[PDB]
């Protein structure tokens, strides 16, 4: 009750993640372009696919905090609702939205009514 | 024990500056030539406050103490009472949606969670 802060970082951290997030990912060799020169042009794009997401793991779900836990579900995530929503659903969801967890046990019998 | 800070300056600075930020008056007044004085017609126009702003920049904000940001939009929020308290009236801009508690960039775009408590 005397130590009410004056709070400068708080709901407001991330912000001070992203310069340790987005400078990932371009990396090495751009080293005097020895590839130059040109010709024509014709061949069709490659969409990508769906390569943009890491499928999952039965066996690392306690080395997971909400950030790791929850969240995870929105980035890889984050790519779709983005060109789903203005230029080009897989079962592999149906797991993120709805709370609990990918397993819903029902091989074999029994677990009893109570 | 001891050491009794005679606190040289705690609040006691910002109260103090002055000559020291509000000063940075330029351009000269050096013998007049160009003039003329005529009839006081032509209407005002203000600047508004439109202008009078900045729309946020996406990257920057990493450096400047949150009291370089908290302070900050009470810049902008401490311009707009004489406006919004005695002037002639402006609009509440856009941007302002935030001048509000997480941040600027905010997120609502692809949704989720993931759930938890």
């Amino acid at each position: 009750m005397t130590s009410q802060s004056s709070v400068i970082s708080n709901s407001c951290v991330t912000m001070e993640r992203l310069s340790h997030m987005m400078e990932r990912k371009a990396w090495c060799s751009q080293e005097s372009a020895l590839s130059e020169e040109e010709e024509d042009t014709t061949r069709p794009l490659e969409t990508v696919t769906f390569d943009v997401a890491v499928d999952l793991t039965q066996e690392e779900w306690e080395q997971m905090k909400p950030a790791q836990r929850n969240l995870y579900r929105d980035v890889m995530l984050e790519n779709y609702s983005n060109l789903v929503t203005v230029g080009c659903k897989p079962d592999v969801i149906f797991k993120l939205e709805q709370e609990e967890e990918p397993w819903v046990m029902e091989e074999e019998m029994f677990g009893r009514h109570c």
